[PDB]
């Protein structure tokens, strides 16, 4: 049983039934937001799967509008002759489970016909892959060229890698390391506590009630990012300066801090803080060496050629951690720098340099696509 | 008569009256609470002011307990053969104006008897210097030996050797930079906003109505402490592990989680969030070169001997800031490399280096 492509670009709905997650929960009538770039070849060999971080969604790339709140998260990077060919590719773009636009969530209806909210259970990155591949199976998609993500798309796609090495012929993992570190669950964790420390959250039943978390949703968005970007780029750029007409030795605001304000204000206008909780905790949970023996035995295991890049100036997931799956990964043949000054978030601004390791990623999915022979 | 010193060890307050604050505003009837260890000399020329960071307070050296939440936050460098040599040296740290441990503070009863809380103006770390530096007069000392600080405490260490070089032989300035950063803004302000956000916050008038943001407080402290350690040393402490037997993948709490937890929990037992949010906003302000011509032209107007120190691993106070600073103070020779896995936190916990860097303060002075 089949269901068709949407249109280039249009939201479909996959509707994938039950979905058995990690800690054994059976998660009932569970739907996948999907869009997609490019003709799927006859053979359906030609797959690109572009997974989103935190608080990306389907749309990778093309403007705002028409339902979608922002221009694509990687605009420019898919399309004829980009770095994703949709001439040559079907670049597909899933909402990750747990999200906010179109996918299975917390705010999205449950059985019962209320809101999961404190009833969604605790989903991990596995979960996440493992409601991917149904969403791709319900497509009659059975096979995929290659993974590509950074941050927790990268966490997606590695554990896609290890996962169903059989399965994949490439990936490109950025901006991410082999599990969750003490100082990501340190910051994941209490971004958390700083929405379930406002009062609005309700239990995480704030959903329809006409009151929602937001505020404590801006606080754990203006820490994070913080953990994004680059120290000296943000000190280049607002230094101690203050904010246009006001004087912060009586009260006033610093251009940083007035610069936070509005990013949580943004996301605060187009983001669930619920989905930003249970996606937060899905990256803690990111430790691809569970029930394989640790992150050197799950890596040495892993056959699938992959092309690892890491940004210089990242402070969430510093380039040693690249450095690390490149080294144990026997497909990576060593590690991509992307020279940034934007920290962690260079894997969304710097799209030519992103861009040339996502080309050559495909030129190495062509080829080994080509010379693998499945059903 | 002048205010006599506590006995050694013993928490004395010593009222200094009406202190002029930067921003204009005067704050009356204020009190600094001291605590020092050895003897003033006769020629009351042998004082070490001890400028403590963000949480610490007068409580240099010794154990918890007698009126003390936690034991000494630098316990064991002074004292007799201790880097200050107790028996050379006359070692005096105050509770920092803003604190919540002696000093006045937005906890404390203003003049109509009631605390502070929102009646209590923004202070800079000038400021903080002018009311310590008002406590040493009070006690009739006029001159200081040297002056040795990390973090908020390198700040005032920094703004007391720029601001009055004929009064200081010699300073240490650790773990701090010659003005606050963007990044040191943009975190110092969110945790302030964390706490305001906290219902109980009440504007900051939460004082004696038996609720306080202390959830909020301990939000900032969990951020502010990651800013605070080596990313690497967490890792090798913590990495993914979970607490004790806890399963994270039904809710259970990360090993990480639950030391942050307990980082959160302590505080609040020991820290005003008014406190905090008011020491915040004067790291924030932190900038040598306000009104003077900006960063440069400040530190090179600076004669003082000074030894700059910086912990390699340091996240918050990278260790650029340090070498800017080493490199602009006519007075220091160059950069002193602390090599600690420990991060900004390492000025705190590496006792033994940072006690070495303290000495080399102290021959310096003479
Ligand atoms: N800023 C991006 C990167 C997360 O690592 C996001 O919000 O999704
Ligand atoms: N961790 C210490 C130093 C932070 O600068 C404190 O809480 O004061």
């Amino acid at each position: 049983a089949t269901v068709p492509l949407p249109a280039e670009g249009e939201i479909g709905l996959v509707h994938i039934g039950a979905l058995t997650l990690e800690n054994g929960t059976v998660l009932p009538d569970v739907t996948i937001a999907v869009q997609r770039w490019g003709e799927l070849a006859p053979d359906r060999g030609n797959v690109v799967m572009v997974l989103h971080a935190l608080t990306g969604d389907s749309h990778v790339t093309g403007p705002a509008g028409d339902g979608h709140p922002t221009a694509g998260w990687w605009d420019g990077v898919a399309g004829p002759g980009a770095p994703i060919d949709t001439d040559h590719w079907c670049a597909i773009a899933t909402n990750v489970l747990g999200g906010c636009r179109g996918s299975t969530g917390p705010g999205s209806l449950a059985p019962d016909g209320k809101p999961w909210g404190s009833r969604f259970p605790q989903i991990t990155i596995r979960d996440q892959v493992a409601a991917d591949r149904a969403a791709l199976a319900a497509l009659g998609i059975t096979e995929v060229a290659a993974v590509v993500g950074g941050s927790m798309g990268g966490a997606r796609a590695l554990e896609w890698l290890v996962t169903h090495p059989d399965d994949v012929r490439a990936g490109l993992v950025l901006a991410v390391g082999a599990r969750a570190t003490a100082d990501q669950i340190g910051t994941q964790s209490t971004q958390v506590a700083a929405i379930k420390a406002d009062p609005d959250w309700q239990g995480g039943d704030y959903h329809g009630t006409g009151r929602a978390p937001t505020e404590g949703m801006e606080i754990a968005r203006r820490f994070a990012h913080l953990t994004y970007r680059g120290e000296e780029e943000l000190d280049d750029r607002f230094a101690n300066t203050p904010q246009d007409d006001e004087d912060p030795l009586t009260g006033g605001r610093y251009a940083v801090q007035s610069y936070l304000e509005y990013q949580g204000g943004k996301l605060a206008r187009r983001f669930d803080p619920g989905t930003y909780v249970v996606l937060s905790d899905a990256l803690s949970s990111h430790d691809v060496g569970r029930g394989r023996g640790g992150v050197e035995a799950a890596l040495r295991s892993c056959p699938v050629p992959v092309v690892v890049g890491g940004i210089t100036s990242d402070r969430l997931y510093p380039i040693r951690l690249q450095q690390e799956l490149a080294e144990l990964l026997p497909g990576c043949q060593g590690l991509d720098v992307v020279d940034s000054i934007y920290g962690h978030d260079g894997f969304l601004v710097e799209t030519e340099l992103v861009g040339k390791l996502i080309r050559r990623t495909l030129e190495l999915a062509q080829r080994l696509e080509h010379h693998h022979h499945h059903h």
